[PDB]
């Protein structure tokens, strides 16, 4: 089997992407944030604290004939940005772009932090990291991808994120028309539960390529590109007036700038992020100071190839016995 779903930016900055997901019988369609950096599928629901819901579409398990309470199971998760959610667990039928899993753990939020409440366009998350990170207790649950794998034509999913435009998540097949040139595959470590790999270096604008190993994760659930302070300083030094601002929380630059591109290595291949992708607009409405899309990972504890990097590529998440990552230009 296969699945194919369109994923859409939630706003004009591509702060995140939502993909329609059918849950239960009859289908309840919720727009979820597909997150290759976590492994819980959780949703706003009929059980969510009423004051913490503001515009989201909710899953109501009592209206689904295939929903079953997973007796005794709870979940609680915290993300790298400090947001969080928690609740109990149902199993139900979950379909993505024509691909159906029965008995999927659907984690029902009783509590969500303010940033989720304030995000009216995101009805939940669908984790696509490795199932070892799943927070369900006392019995850990599998991701949608892990549940689907055996039925898939090929044990893969692909992320094809758009820049200010819709894109595509495919399950079980590689759309050879969706990218240019070849796909370069690179090794993955699952030791921390992430799609963790090692980039072979970088370049800034038309600069020469610096060969250097950069360990990081492919994370569709993170907006920006977080890299070592040395790399990030080298990038922003090429933008007149750019500076790191503690008060804002990162590198800012004059909105009048033209940003250079940023290239990262995948083995011998190169992915080029256009400078435009790195502009996240005014720090506050009306400001002439703009927020940078490449930021320091120092104090995160890990480098993150978030959407800024991934949307510049066609990305293959290969979940074979030995997982790997593939990157192609597009």
């Amino acid at each position: 089997s296969t699945g194919s779903a369109t994923t859409t930016p939630i706003d004009s900055l591509d702060d995140a992407y939502i993909t329609p997901v059918q849950i239960g019988t009859p289908a309840q369609t919720l727009n979820l944030d597909f997150d290759t950096g976590s492994s819980d599928l959780w949703v706003f629901s009929s059980e969510t604290t009423a004051s913490e819901v503001d515009g989201q579409t909710i899953y109501t398990p009592s209206k689904s004939t295939t929903a079953k309470l997973l007796s005794g199971a709870t979940w609680s998760i915290s993300y790298g940005d400090g947001s969080s959610s928690s609740g109990d667990v149902y199993t139900d039928t979950v379909s993505v772009g024509g691909l159906t899993v029965t008995g999927q753990a659907v984690e029902s939020a009783k509590k969500v932090s303010s940033s989720f409440t304030e995000d009216s366009t995101i009805d939940g998350l669908l984790g696509l990291a490795f199932s070892t990170l799943n927070t369900v207790s006392p019995t850990q649950q599998k991701t949608f991808f892990d549940n689907a794998k055996a039925s898939l034509d090929s044990p893969v999913f692909t992320a094809d994120l758009g820049y200010h435009a819709p894109g595509t998540y495919n399950f079980g097949f590689i759309d050879t028309t969706a990218y240019t040139g070849s796909i370069t595959y690179t090794a993955v470590s699952t030791k921390q539960g992430f799609w963790e790999w090692t980039s072979t270096g970088y370049a800034v604008g038309s600069g020469t390529f610096k060969s250097t190993s950069i360990d990081g994760i492919a994370d569709t659930g993170t907006t920006l590109l977080y890299l070592p302070a040395t790399v990030v300083s080298a990038y922003w030094a090429q933008v007149s007036g750019a500076k790191s601002s503690s008060s804002v929380g990162g590198y800012v630059f004059p909105c009048s700038a033209t940003l250079p591109s940023f290239t990262f290595g995948v083995g011998s291949a190169r992915i080029v992020i256009p400078g435009d992708y790195i502009d996240f607009g005014p720090i506050s409405t009306g400001s002439s100071s703009c927020f940078g899309g490449i930021q320091s990972s120092a104090g995160i504890g890990i480098n993150i190839f978030g959407d800024v990097a991934l949307k510049a590529a066609f990305v293959v998440f290969n979940g074979a016995t030995t997982p790997t990552l593939g990157f192609a230009s597009k």
